[PDB]
Parts: structure tokens; sequence; C-alpha cells
């Protein structure tokens, strides 16, 4: 069985029935409206269903007739590539490598040695992919889309004046040649080297030579031009700064393309984030912040190495979702556990070429841009608040409802929430929106705060909320959600010059979360001991991500300090209390 052999067998992303999607939409705005607003919205939806929407829907079905995935390209552009804000900080997702839970605890002096093995395992995964030896993901006996795995290596975003683009250089052995070099960033400088030698992959001892070489060289020397810091800028500023950098020297492009085609970018940091199984939120902060001087935000996969032997990842969210990175992170974690975090093979170091430094041609203008880039990234990131803690009926649904109750208690109102639902059953299927703030969840939250409510009442309502959410997640993951569908109708119109339908202008559309206005942006990161996070979707919102273990729940939460109402730490504390009451409500209500 080969990694991508089922791709041509995957079904097309479906287009839900119009009436079904609109009904689900109407039901979702209820928690945020009164009689009047709801009547207005219902009226708007009925007319849409009878006129314009019916026609736009027909056009959407025609699009699907010619595309195995009618949404893919649109989603990429509208959700990522067209957005102009600095993506590195505001869109890229980040997460620490969990190796400090066992064999690689925080410890100075282990950066280079551990680093050599990190590269080794990461590279063995790439070989697994290129040879299509990576196991096909399956739901029971149903194959799932594996396309995102092609975006892990040799993939990089390129800034555009109005729209960015994704360059995917990865290729399997059966397809052709794939770049075989990685890029290393150190002390505001860039280096690269081939990972193959005489047909085989270089070993840790050989990788340790390359890293030590680069590290010692830059350590006692002034920081370089830090061209990489520009990748953290506003998309248009970066595009222009990039064009300028290129005009100064036709060769500066070749250097850029070398970084772009590299299997991945490895960053060497001098910082040392406090990382222990208990407290490690500081790792998220340095990952999202850090020193842009050695980060390439446009890279789909940027492996980060800290001074105290800790590791982390920062990835462009545009080309793929977090699960691919979670998978390689876990793969490496297993390798570290099996080898006790050591290399027990040959210590021989063959005669392999030394890392070549990528020296960019710059001037006073470029240097001012770089300086500006760092300043804006550091300033923007400095306003970020991170809270990461471990807590020691589907688990996912449980946490989602717990979050609803927590937000409700902390802010006194239902928080419109966005939960990622994967749609990998379909060709190139990525995500769908699950709106956790349902009528059922709100009714349950009220009962939880109602002194006259009995235990049976609260339990019965909590269960009704579980049933609703479970059905929701199932339908969404199966292509029956409605958020992407409505987006599709909107894009059909705009793409043809037709006006924006009144439904999207309705106050309740955005109040319910539509248009990227969710105050709670969330997602399960799996059950592979890996954790990650991203900044909130809105200024007065939160980012809440988590992963599940058989004996514990791990959560990571983000909020903006500039918003006095929100507080990441307080919300986490609130949800832990929420888990408790929910548990007790089941035990106490045993009868």
């Amino acid at each position: 069985e080969r990694t991508f052999q089922y791709q041509d067998s995957l079904p097309s992303l479906p287009v839900p029935a119009l009436e079904e999607s609109l009904k689900k939409y109407l039901e979702s705005v209820k928690p945020f409206a009164n009689e009047d607003e709801y009547k207005k919205t219902e009226e708007i939806v009925q007319k849409f269903q009878e006129g314009a929407g019916k026609r736009l829907h027909q056009k959407l079905l025609e699009r699907a007739r010619g595309k195995r995935n009618w949404l893919e390209e649109w989603w990429l552009n509208v959700a990522y590539l067209d957005v102009r804000i600095p993506s590195q900080l505001n869109v890229n997702f980040v997460g620490p490598c969990p190796h400090f839970e066992h064999y690689w605890p925080a410890r100075e002096g282990t950066q280079l040695e551990r680093g050599s093995m990190m590269l080794w395992h990461n590279l063995n995964y790439w070989q697994l992919l290129r040879r299509e030896k990576l196991p096909v993901h399956k739901s029971g006996n149903t194959p799932l889309d594996m396309n995102q795995f092609r975006m892990l290596f040799s993939t990089c975003k390129v800034p555009g004046i109005t729209r960015d683009s994704i360059m995917n250089y990865f290729k399997t052995e059966s397809e052709g040649h794939c770049p075989t070099h990685i890029a290393v960033l150190c002390r505001g400088r860039a280096f690269v080297f081939d990972v193959l030698h005489e047909g085989c992959l270089i070993t840790p001892p050989e990788l340790l030579r390359q890293l030590t070489y680069i590290h010692k060289k830059c350590s006692n020397e002034p920081v370089g031009p830090s061209i990489a810091a520009l990748t953290s800028e506003e998309r248009t500023r970066w595009a222009k700064a990039r064009e300028y950098l290129i005009s100064l020297d036709p060769e500066n492009l070749t250097l850029l393309e070398k970084i772009q085609t590299s299997l991945f970018v490895y960053s060497i940091e001098d910082s040392s984030p406090h990382a222990t199984p208990e407290e490690y939120s500081q790792v998220f902060e340095m990952l999202l912040g850090g020193d842009p001087s050695v980060r390439w935000g446009d890279k789909s996969y940027n492996l980060i190495s800290f001074a105290n032997g800790i590791f982390g990842c920062c990835c462009d969210h545009a080309p793929y979702d977090a699960m691919v990175v979670v998978n390689i992170a876990h793969y490496v974690d297993e390798r570290v556990l099996e080898t006790e975090g050591r290399w027990k093979g040959s210590e021989k170091v063959r005669d392999i070429p030394l890392p070549e430094e990528l020296v960019f041609t710059v001037d006073e203008k470029i240097l001012n841009d770089v300086s500006q880039a760092k300043a804006q990234h550091l300033k923007a990131a400095s306003d970020l608040q991170i809270a990461a803690s471990t807590f020691t009926l589907h688990p996912d649904t449980f946490i989602q409802l717990a979050l609803q109750l927590a937000y409700y208690r902390l802010h006194g109102r239902p928080g419109c929430c966005y939960e990622t639902a994967m749609t990998r059953y379909f060709y190139h299927g990525r995500t769908e929106t699950v709106r956790s703030c349902t009528v059922e969840a709100v009714r349950w939250c009220q009962s939880m705060q109602d002194p006259s409510a009995s235990l049976l009442e609260r339990q019965q309502k909590m269960l009704e909320a579980f049933a609703k959410h479970n059905k929701m997640m199932k339908d969404c993951s199966h292509g029956k959600g409605f958020d992407r569908h409505l987006l599709g109708l909107l894009l059909i119109a705009k793409e043809e010059g037709l006006p924006v339908p009144e439904l999207f202008e309705d106050p309740l559309f955005s109040r319910s979360g539509g248009g990227g206005n969710f105050v709670l942006s969330t997602s399960l990161v799996g059950y592979l001991r890996v954790q990650g996070v991203v900044v909130p979707m809105v200024h007065n919102g939160y980012g809440f991500f988590y992963h599940i273990r058989d004996d514990r729940f791990v959560v990571a939460c983000s909020s903006w300090r500039s918003c006095p109402e929100t507080d990441a730490e307080k919300l986490v504390q609130m949800i832990f209390h929420a888990f408790h009451d929910m548990i007790q409500l089941m035990n106490t209500a045993h009868l």
C-alpha cells in the first residue's frame, strides 16, 4: 500500500442542500437575537431561498460538476493568501516538541547534540514520504485525503502585492526529483547544505558537525543582515521589500529560491524558554514571538531549536492544517523514546561539504526595512497573552461544552465559537466550521447558573447539548455543514460581478460569528501528545486549542492584552472548574 494510492478514489467535496444549510444557519443565530431580529433574519433567509440564493446555489452545483473540490482554491485565497495582515504572527500555528516530557528535559549545552538527532528523525520521515511508505490514514476502512502531507517539505509561501502564492516543490520518487537540502538560520544569517551523501542520508554525527560549524562561526560575530525578519511583515510591505531586494542583485532571487525549495528551515535561537511538563507556556510565547532574525514565516515548516535543548515548530497555515505537523512531531517523539534520545549507531563522520552561507546583497534601505520588520513583529507579539496548563461523553464535545460554560461564566454571555471540523473524507478536503454555541449549550449553561435548577435538569440539558454537538461534528466532517456552503454562494456572486446578497449584511450574520467574527477560535489538536496554538480570530476574542490523553487534558489559550475584558489565564482556570462541575454532575447524578 502506497501513501497516495487512494487519492484518485476519493469522493468529491459535496454541496449541501440549500434548504438544509439555511435552516441550520437560522438555528445558529438564535442565541444572539430577540424576537424582532430573528423575524427579520427569518424573512431575509426565506426570500434568499426563493430567489437569489436558489440561483447562486445552482451556479455552485455547476462549479462542483467540474471540480472534485469546489472550495479548495477559494478557501486558500480568501482565508489565507489574500489576507494582508502579518501572517507569521497572526496566522501561522506554533507548538512545542514534547520531548521534554521524557529524555530531553530542558538543559543548557544540549542544543547542538539534540539538534542533530531532531534533523535526523525529521529527515527519515521525509524519506518515508518520498518513498510513499507513510501509512494511508483511514476511518475504519475508508481512506482519508493525504494531500496535505505534500506540503510538509519543500513548500514555501511567496508574498504578493494583493495575493500571495504557494510554491510546492515536493515530489515523490515516482514523480521526479525533490530538493535534498535544508536551510539553517543563525544569528541573523542563513546557511544551507545537502542532507544526502553517496546516495544515503547523513547521520546524526555528520549533522552535528554542520550545526556546530554554523553555531561557533556566528557566536562570536555580529548578527547578520537578518533578511528573514522581513517574512514577518505586512504581506504587501514584504512583497515590495522582496522585489526591491531582488532588483539590487539578480542573485538575491537565487538565494530566496534556495530557502524556498529547502526540505524545511531549521532555526537556531539563543533564548531559553522555561519548559517543564508542568509549566511551559513560555515556549509558546517565544515561538510566536522570538527573534524574527532567524525565522522564515513563509515556510510551511520551520523547526525551531532553543538554547536549553528545547524544540518547537512554526508553520504557515495557508498550504495545510495542523494535523500533518502533529503527525511528524509525534513520529519524532516516538523515535526519541525508542532511542532514549540518543544516537547509538556509527560515530564515523564522512567527508561531507561544509554548510554554504547565503549572503544577500543589501543596502541602507533594505536594512531599514529589516529593522522595521523586527520592531513591528516584536511590538505586535508583545501584546499576546498565553496560558498553557494540564488538567489531571466524547472528550472533544466535553471540552467544547466546558468552554461554552466557562466563557458564559466569565463574560456573562454566550460566546460565538468556531471549532474546526476536518473534511478529509473528500478529495483535498480541509476544514468546515462547527458552531459550538448552540441553543442547547446556552440552555444548559443557564441551568448551571440557575439556583432553582435540579441536578437532573442540568444533567438532562447537558446531555441534550452533547447530542446536538456530536450530530453537528458528524454532519460537518461529512460535508453537511453550512459555513463553507454560504461562503461559496457569496463567492459565486462576487466572482460574477453580481452584488452581495442581503443575508450576509444582516447584523445577525456577523454577530453569530460569520465573516470571521468568532470570539472563541478553537480546535482539537489530536491525541498524539502534541499541542499547538494560534492567536485569537478577533481583538476581543480568544484562541483555545487542546489535545486529549487517556488520563489528562492539555490546553493552550491566547488573548490580547490590549483587550481588558479578555484574559487567557482566567479562562483556562474557568474551564478547569467547568470540567469539574460537569464530571460531578454525572457522578452526583448517578441515582
